[PDB]
């Protein structure tokens, strides 16, 4: 039964940073594709980083640079730390594992196929 739970999400001031947390139970990280998506306000949810069992990560283009996500192996967690956010970054962003694609690859960002999902952490950003 695997459960992930975000946390960490608040109210940031353009160019500050934050860091999220995702903590997993009935996967080993290690062994998956983990993500972050993200859903901005009216909008879709959207792609925002990734890393694959070898623990080499991909950004969406609006990110990468800025972003970057890691791993904590003996806490079974995923991170997402987040830096000189601005504005547009303010949304509920979700963490997950790509459970049911045999490898530790990961598809396309924008792939939000194959996943279990935790329930999401708010983050807002002010002018």
């Amino acid at each position: 039964d695997v459960q992930l739970q975000e946390s960490g999400g608040g109210s940031v001031q353009a160019g500050g940073s934050l860091r999220l947390s995702c903590v997993v139970s009935g996967l080993t990280i290690s062994n998956y594709c983990m993500r972050w998506f993200r859903q901005a306000p009216g909008k879709g949810r959207e792609g925002v980083a990734s890393i694959n069992s070898a623990g080499t990560t991909y950004y969406a283009d609006s990110v990468k640079g800025r972003f970057t996500m890691s791993r904590d192996n003996a806490k079974n967690t995923v991170y997402l730390d987040m830096n000189s956010l601005k504005p547009e970054d303010t949304a509920i962003y979700y963490c997950a594992s790509s459970t049911r694609v045999w490898g530790g690859y990961c598809g396309g960002l924008d792939d939000a196929t194959n996943n279990d999902w935790g329930q999401g952490t708010q983050v807002t950003v002010s002018s």
